[PDB]
């Protein structure tokens, strides 16, 4: 995240971060106590395998009792299309059930096909490059944009200044008016162009079925 701020430790108690070998390389969101959903670029040429899963964390660079660590049973594809950056939806089943607690929650989705006005104030959020990479979980206001952007993407923009996602904050929520709306998908004019809103995976588009699977 660039141009944003540090959360309060645990505010975003559904906001994961997925790991290699203990480095950070994707965010996550906690849908059900054994599913977390992320972006589909996240995990294409990643051996799954190798992949932890972590919850309740915030500073990445310390120890930190609060977390929760599993691996990955199964993933669900939603024909993620990146020639056409559409469709960029990964379920990830873990081997276990989270803890659920006051660091480690299930985030609430909108309703299938729900669309979001021009001009609707959102958060993201990620342990992305900051401009180095984050230690602390950091938080940013963006606002809902359709200039630039497709009815398949919620796109989103900082205006008045050089704000936005980067790299590593990829398949992270975008949460508005509550709800995970997004799961951040692509830049263009590089991180924080002040030009080119941010695109996520419309969430909204993908309940029907992020539900025949969790349940
Ligand atoms: C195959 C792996 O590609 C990447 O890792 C990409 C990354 C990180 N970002 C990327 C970079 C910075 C921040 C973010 C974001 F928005 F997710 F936080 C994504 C990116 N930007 C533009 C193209 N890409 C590609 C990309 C390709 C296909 C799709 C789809 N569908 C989405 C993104
Ligand atoms: C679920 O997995 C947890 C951690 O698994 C670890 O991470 C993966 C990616 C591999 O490196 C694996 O060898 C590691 O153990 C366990 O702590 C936990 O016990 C597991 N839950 C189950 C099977 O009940
Ligand atoms: C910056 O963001 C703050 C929090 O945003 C609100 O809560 C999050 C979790 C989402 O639900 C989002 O839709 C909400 O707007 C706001 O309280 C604050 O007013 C924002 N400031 C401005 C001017 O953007
Ligand atoms: C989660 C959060 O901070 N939400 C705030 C709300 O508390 C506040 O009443 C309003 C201020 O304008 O903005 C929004």
């Amino acid at each position: 995240i660039v141009g944003g701020r540090r959360a309060r430790p645990h505010a975003w108690p559904f906001m994961v971060s997925l790991q290699l070998r203990g480095g950070h390389f994707c965010g996550a969101t906690l849908i059900a106590p054994n599913f977390v959903m992320s972006a589909a670029h996240c995990v294409a040429n990643v051996n799954v395998r190798a992949v932890r899963v972590v919850l309740g964390a915030h500073n990445l660079s310390r120890r930190e009792p609060t977390r929760q660590v599993f691996a990955v049973q199964r993933i669900f594809e939603n024909g993620y299309d990146p020639v056409n950056l559409l469709n960029d939806i990964v379920i990830l089943q873990l081997n276990g059930s989270a803890t659920i607690n006051a660091n480690v929650q299930v985030a609430q989705l909108p309703a299938q096909g729900r669309r979001l006005g021009n001009g609707v104030q959102c958060l993201a959020m990620g342990w992305g490059l900051l401009g180095g990479i984050a230690s602390v979980l950091q938080e940013l206001n963006v606002t809902v944009v359709t200039s630039l952007c497709r009815r398949s993407n919620v796109c989103t923009l900082v205006r008045g200044r050089q704000a936005g996602v980067c790299f590593g904050d990829s398949g992270s929520p975008l949460v508005c008016n509550g709800l995970i709306h997004g799961i951040a998908s692509f830049v263009r004019g590089g991180c924080a162009s002040g030009l080119y809103p941010d695109a996520f995976a419309p969430v909204a588009q993908f309940v029907n079925w992020i539900d025949s699977i969790i349940q």
